[PDB]
């Protein structure tokens, strides 16, 4: 079926939970043996969220190459994404090592450091220009260059220096700051505006490594971001945009990381975002 009318049909029939459970039943199951080794317990935020072995990002290190991060490679759309958990106190250096080694231009953060009164990720970037961060375990230096605070999101320019080689690179940090503590946003307008700002920066383009996107576990909000982006790109590429099947795209992405889209409300929100976004693209 088309998307917008499939949407009204699920709303009128109140069957979002059944649609979402079908996706969960059909989703791929691949091994995640490296994630479960005892030496990696303090590298995982949640015991039930792990990268598959076949798609995990490897650190270029001979001691321990493990990070909780997955490469989502979308062949028809010609887009790749790295989805990862929010960094932990003992993985902030690994996080920036990955950014460097994978040649990423942008980092997309969809959570706040504290939500619901608890810590959801480490404070892994500097908050003042004159107070830079040094990660001694991976030999990197990170400096805040500038910060632009808007009503729904903040963009930061960061400098990452490989202290071994003295090479430097500019990284863009896109921080969506207004996702509610519970549920999903009422309108997708600010989330789509944010997605378009990431796109306009070059951070999603083939001349760079894959964008790094995270929330707390790296599957829920993060899954919503890449699902909406890929569906909208396919609608622009194909002769028949109404052939884009969001459920089929989601199952393809779940071949590369488990659990993408965590609730039926997140599924409904993803449909809403793609539907509204397709009107603004045109040719709109
Ligand atoms: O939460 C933490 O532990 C944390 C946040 S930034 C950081 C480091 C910066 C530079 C070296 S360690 N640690
Ligand atoms: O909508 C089209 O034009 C369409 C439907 S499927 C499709 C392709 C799949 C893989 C490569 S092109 N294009
Ligand atoms: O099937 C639809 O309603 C749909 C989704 S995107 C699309 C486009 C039309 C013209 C350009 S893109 N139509």
């Amino acid at each position: 079926m088309e998307m917008e009318k499939e949407f009204e049909q699920i709303d009128k029939s109140g069957s979002w939970a059944a649609i979402y459970q079908d996706i969960r039943h059909e989703a791929s199951d691949f091994p995640s043996r490296v994630a479960k080794l005892p030496k990696n317990k303090n590298r995982n935020r949640y015991r039930d969220v792990s990268p598959f072995d076949h798609s995990r990002i490897k650190l270029h290190q001979e001691d321990n190459d493990y990070i909780n991060a997955s490469l989502i490679k979308m062949e028809e759309a010609q887009r790749s994404y790295i989805l990862t958990q929010g960094p932990l106190p003992n993985t902030v250096g690994h996080f920036w090592e990955m950014v460097w080694e994978q040649k990423s231009r942008g980092v997309v953060m969809l959570n706040r450091v504290m939500e619901k009164g608890s810590l959801k990720c480490a404070q892994y970037w500097p908050q003042k220009e004159e107070k830079e961060m040094i990660f001694e375990d991976t030999n990197l230096k990170l400096t805040l260059i500038s910060e632009d605070i808007k009503s729904y999101y903040t963009v930061r320019q960061l400098e990452l220096e490989n202290l071994t080689t003295q090479e430097t690179r500019e990284i863009l940090h896109f921080h969506y700051t207004t996702w509610p503590d519970f549920g999903v946003p009422e309108s997708p307008a600010s989330f789509l505006n944010f997605l378009f700002k990431v796109r306009e920066s070059g951070s999603l383009s083939p001349e760079h490594g894959p964008v790094v996107v995270h929330c707390s576990a790296g599957i829920g909000r993060s899954g919503t971001f890449c699902l909406a982006d890929t569906c909208l790109l396919l609608m622009d590429k194909r002769k028949d945009p109404s052939s884009v099947d969001i459920k089929k795209v989601l199952l393809e992405m779940r071949k590369f990381r488990m659990g993408l889209i965590q609730t039926a409300d997140q599924l409904r929100f993803s449909y809403l975002a793609v539907i509204e976004g397709a009107k603004f693209i045109m040719g709109d």
